[PDB]
């Protein structure tokens, strides 16, 4: 009955059955994107109406439409022609990867570079990446990959550790065109190897760990209700899962004595670039929005229990529509669990012989997706004391090169021969706030160090500031770790017993944002990296920090353009939009397949609750 | 047989007998402090010679004494005079926090003091806090303690409530004599009671929290030897533990193949300065140096089975001196474990179909310290893929005050009248590196952006510099977040197979050091808290970050001392010196009894090895 629940297969092939009724998905119709579309605000009146956004691409080379369906009422809403070279194209297609090696295998300027290198193109995979906009006029309207190719020795190899350096093409997926081919010099294709699994590479394995056991006896703490609706340990949230964004987190709210308070209306990651930093014209292109180009739940993996979750693991197996509207499962999709946490509160007092020790858990949200050579785990977290954390694992392998005689200023050397360019990977978590109710503002606050003096004498005060965000034009932050920055989300309207607004501080890990120079394509495409914060006023159709359609869009799209409506954000119904990310210099260490790193941020009351919200905790 | 063992209570008793048979040990000496000393460089003659340092203090005003002794030889190697107001005072004895209450309790100043605000003065506890060294010219080579005053209605009550405000007191212990009584004025005493068992205010304990049974059927996969010798996973290290530092880390080391590659030679928290930043003058001289002054480790507590310690726990027992040279075993003080850390590596392969899942998993060495309100806990992680890192975790009950009337700029308010002044809680690990041997050097690598132009057209490309860091005078670092700036520790003699150096990187948290003005007392005794990272060149005696004698010392100590002397440290045996900690701006949230917040770094393999360390890990 919940307005939030997941969509159902069911409803998927509706939806289907109402746009093929409607003439609308013929055999030359893709479903480039499919989604179910959040309540608007002001849903308190029941009247639920199920509405699914649809990207309908057409491979003739007719104009894509952009369809709203109406599940309840079995009728189509609104169905628009798009103009692609003004708003941008349709995200990619898993049908469009393999036409890119297809296409080429018969091209005889590919043939030609592949002959010269003395390599079989039956051997030679090639990687179909997203194309960008950058000087090529005649790419302007046209649905374009580019590919480059890795020579695979058989079909269990490594594809990754035999880079094919100097030569790049550029392919018309619609058109089926090769239109460009360039080959800038015969490298030598690096010859190790870098198969993981192979005997000869590992060693023998080890026999020294012994078997760690997590188990649940009386089975979890949380319980599941409605298909998504969680309830653990005084929270209660839906879990939803986009095709685009991956899982989302709806209607985060706290049981505090007898009061459900909201704090979060919904949380997702909107936009995810990985910029690669080699000047070489063969990669000076590359760069994967993963979410907005790719869409990153469609690949995610399905978990395995006892290797990818481990202990007393409660799935979830959300339902997305295939490019024909067929409903697809993926099983097992993500993982729920509690895990302990360590230590949550101890004292021993000395005055009053009290010795006290309490134990802290969370609950963990997760999914996996792979995307071509990467892999990478979204992981949220919410915290017995209030804490709420988001982390992003990334693992894969590293995207591989030549490494030039003679070094590079812009690539690490793994093997001998074997190069990765320097890149970067760079998150926008969308957070619509609801702390207390959705009259929210934000707050920066510095560390603020004082002079000694009078009033000083002893040099040893200090403090801090807070600098209320008014409107959307003063709201683009940076962050600044040696003044401690933090930024707080406030409900002026919701004071605590002490009588002061109630809040959260977000904390950030202040890591770079986007190194390009800022007159590049990538920075005027992904200008959300460039800063660390944006506050926005909420608006319904302002859902992606890059825009709806990134794909060879021309830049500016997004985010840039919302805050330029200068909107009051003091007191009113807001959305912080946090970047972070990681710089990556790859390590030998990374080579053949590298251990998990890790980036995130968090979340902590301020002043939200009278005291701490964990007393009633057991000694267990 | 190892030389690096822990220190038994048959060598303890040895020392005793040793110190009373030379004179050195009558009825009015106390040990302040009592450790054994490391095996000095070239100890590869098997001639162990184990050794203690003892420092020996007077209750009768003679001068106290640095004494060495050899338990092997059973013989005094060397005894000296400190003159205190030179060099500083000894560390603080446990005997002599409770001399500050009972003697306050007679003086006619204290007592009239009480007396206007209405208090029985047996309700009255006193708080014994370290001097520091002020405008006070009668306390230069007197030992000062000084006095806050806390209300306890009832035997369990917390007196943290309930904090007398505007009065302090300060005391000679040794001549048993009230020097100052200050009272600044009256201010109410806060009333509301935070006593975190009563369920008055905890409410009925929550029946929601199932149990998570954590289980190793087959044991642990770690051996302990020697009693603190420790092999796990490749890893190889000696578990020390030190009256004053806590737990020690000794020998950390690397089985690569068929070679222990050595890493780490010391690792250990070598101070932790706690300074208050209120200028009221009740406050303004507050800071604790808990290592140097208070001796964390006599402090260290029993950690129980299930509570503080879960899963398979083996302990260590420590023993250590009582201030009359009887050993004293601190019952399981160290736990060690290890513990599931998620997803190791990871990737599906569409190219191979092969699909590839890894777990990570971590050992624990940890202890808990209290002191006074405040308890610490310590820990060390050793991870699969050679990751090392360190974490505190901060709880207990914040340091109260009154809140006055119309606010305060360096207190934040708790509960009605009660306050909680802003502090920092920041610590120094010192790190006697050993990075394949002794021959290592410090490199600072920040991120470098490039402009666009001739050679990188399109504005993508970034790269990186990194900075040999070759005398003393200019190894004194700042962090800077905003370049991603990290420092590399390498051994340029030592290469990995693609001939470059193998290396381990430091990653800092980036938080702000020491806020207190550079003029102030703190500064000039904490200096190495206002710099990020230091590294010297290795001497025995270079011991502290802030010197020997802490207590009492008028500054300049330690690291800037130590630094003056210019020393190479271009490929030589090298210590760095890392300062990081937390700035506490308390919240409501942290009131009765806090949440643990958290501090800490990591140091990651940098080409060390010659492809990932972990691709022999089994499937599980
Ligand atoms: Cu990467
Ligand atoms: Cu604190
Ligand atoms: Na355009
Ligand atoms: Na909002
Ligand atoms: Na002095
Ligand atoms: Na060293």
């Amino acid at each position: 009955a919940s307005p939030f629940r997941l969509a159902s297969a069911g409803e998927i092939s509706e939806v289907q059955g109402i746009l093929r009724t409607a003439g609308l998905l013929g055999p030359e119709k893709r479903i480039a994107y499919l989604g179910v579309l959040d309540p608007a605000r002001g849903a308190g009146s029941e009247a639920e109406d199920r509405r699914f956004r649809v990207f309908i691409h057409d491979v003739s080379g007719a104009r894509p439409q952009e369809v709203t369906v109406s599940v309840t009422n079995g009728t189509v809403i609104s169905a628009v022609e798009l103009d692609t070279a003004a708003t941008g194209e349709l995200p990619v297609l898993e049908e469009e990867f393999e036409v890119v090696e297809q296409l080429l295998a018969t091209d005889e300027r590919w043939l030609k570079a592949l002959a010269a290198r003395n390599l079989d193109v039956s051997k030679v995979r090639v990687a179909p990446l997203s194309a960008g906009v950058f000087e090529y006029a005649e790419e302007r309207g046209r649905r374009i990959l580019r590919g480059l190719a890795f020579v695979q020795d058989f079909p269990e190899d490594s594809a990754w550790a035999h880079p094919v350096d100097g030569l790049v093409a550029y392919v018309d997926v619609v058109s089926k065109e090769v239109t460009r081919v360039i080959d800038t010099g015969v490298f030598p294709v690096p010859a190790e190897h870098g198969n993981y699994t192979d005997p000869e590479l590992t060693g023998p394995l080890r026999t020294t760990q012994k078997p760690i056991s997590i188990t649940q006896p009386e089975g979890p703490s949380f319980t599941v209700t409605g298909g998504n609706h969680i309830e653990w340990e005084k929270w209660s949230l839906d879990v939803g899962f986009d095709v685009r964004e991956g899982v989302v987190l709806h209607n985060i709210a706290f049981r505090d004595g007898d009061r459900l308070r909201p704090i979060i209306n919904r949380a997702s990651i909107a936009e995810m670039v990985v910029p690669y930093g080699d000047p070489s014209p063969i990669r000076s292109w590359q760069n994967y929005f993963d979410t907005g180009e790719y869409l990153v739940g469609q690949y995610a993996n399905s978990l395995e229990l006892g290797c990818d979750c481990l202990g007393d693991i409660t799935y979830l197996s959300p339902v997305i529509s295939d490019a024909f509207g067929n409903p697809r499962e993926i099983r097992n999709g993500i993982c729920m669990h509690e895990e302990d946490w360590g230590i949550l509160a101890k004292h021993s007092d000395l005055w009053s012989g009290i010795n006290y020790t309490r134990r802290n858990r969370r609950m963990v949200i997760s999914f996996f997706t792979t995307i071509g050579n990467y892999d990478y785990g979204f992981y949220w977290y919410l915290y017995l004391d209030g804490t709420i954390e988001f982390e992003a694992k990334a693992t894969g392998v590293v995207f591989t090169s030549a490494f030039p005689e003679g070094g590079s200023d812009n690539i690490s050397q793994l093997a001998p021969g074997l190069g990765a360019p320097f890149h970067q990977h760079i998150f926008s978590a969308r957070l619509d706030m609801a702390i207390d109710g959705f009259t929210n503002r934000v707050e920066e606050e510095d560390v603020v160090r004082q002079t000694m003096g009078p009033g000083n004498e002893r040099g040893n005060a200090f403090s801090r500031k807070r600098t209320v965000l008014t409107r959307e034009s003063e709201a683009v932050r940076e962050a600044d770790a040696r003044t401690g920055r933090t930024w707080i989300i406030s409900n002026p309207e919701s004071k605590n017993r002490l009588n002061e607004p109630v809040g959260y501080k977000l904390h950030a890990h202040n890591q770079p944002t986007l190194l390009a120079d800022p007159g590049s394509s990538i920075a005027r495409r992904a200008a959300f990296a460039t800063k660390d914060l944006w506050v926005t006023r909420y608006a319904d159709d302002e859902r992606y920090p890059t825009g709806d359609f990134v794909n060879q869009h021309s830049g500016g799209a997004g985010l840039p353009s919302y805050i330029a409506q200068d909107r009051d954000i003091d007191g009113q119904d807001i959305v912080v939009w946090h970047t972070f990310g990681l710089t990556h210099f790859p390590r030998v260490e990374d080579w053949p397949i590298m251990p998990v790193d890790t980036v995130g941020f968090k979340l902590r009351p301020e002043g939200f609750f009278d005291r701490s919200p964990v007393l009633d905790v057991p000694a267990n």
